[PDB]
């Protein structure tokens, strides 16, 4: 086993700079970028398939992390919230094709993001 806690941290911090830019374009202070949108929808995408295997009951002492013990009470829950995700990304990359789109369904997506750290990670 190695530091699982410093690696996932490094994943999701990862996660959260994808969604940066897609927060821009939906607040108007960054343009429609195609390209840019289907970036992060991927990185989000590969990050959640990575996940899953990286929370190990024997780190849930580990110190310097934010995850709830709870995960390990409702695990099948907890990596199937990462496949979800993996899903809907995967899925968006299909159907946000332009600024209308992306402000339709990307909603799905990133809703995701707070039902998993309202139940699994430290407020
Ligand atoms: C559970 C299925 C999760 C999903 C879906 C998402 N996140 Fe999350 N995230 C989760 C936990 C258990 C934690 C704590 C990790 C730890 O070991 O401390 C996090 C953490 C983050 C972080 C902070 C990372 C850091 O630098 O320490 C960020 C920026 C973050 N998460 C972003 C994020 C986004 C943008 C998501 C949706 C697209 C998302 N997370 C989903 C559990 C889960």
């Amino acid at each position: 086993a190695t530091d699982v806690i410093a690696q996932r941290k490094a994943i999701l911090k990862q996660m959260g700079e994808a969604t940066k830019p897609i927060a821009a374009m939906l607040k108007g202070e960054a343009k429609w970028d195609q390209a840019v949108v289907q970036k992060s929808l991927a990185a989000i995408a590969d990050d959640s398939k990575k996940l899953p295997a990286l929370f190990p009951a024997d780190s849930k002492t580990g110190g310097d992390t934010a995850a709830l013990p709870k995960i390990f009470e409702d695990k099948a829950k907890f990596d199937d919230l990462f496949a979800k995700l993996a899903a809907a990304a995967t899925a968006a990359q299909g159907t946000i094709k332009d600024e209308a789109s992306l402000k339709a369904n990307i909603g799905g997506v990133l809703g995701n993001c707070k039902s998993c750290h309202d139940d699994f990670r430290a407020k």
